[PDB]
């Protein structure tokens, strides 16, 4: 009958880059 | 002959942090 | 004998959102 399963495979690739952050705060009064 | 391939590896690390957001809106008029 | 290593894991989660962008420019003069 078949031999034992092999070792676990390696870790996956990193996820995709995160989303751009939100807009910054409004500038100061002119 | 060799047994079955091992189990699939774990999920990878998180992706790189996202870029900084767009510049904020201009301030109010002086 | 034991099988070959398993397949590579799935991708990690998406990166975190970036930080808020730079502050806006100063408003126009009154």
């Amino acid at each position: 009958p078949p031999g034992p399963p092999g070792p676990r495979g390696p870790p996956g690739p990193p996820g995709v880059p995160g989303p751009p952050g939100p807009p910054g705060y409004p500038g100061p009064p002119g």
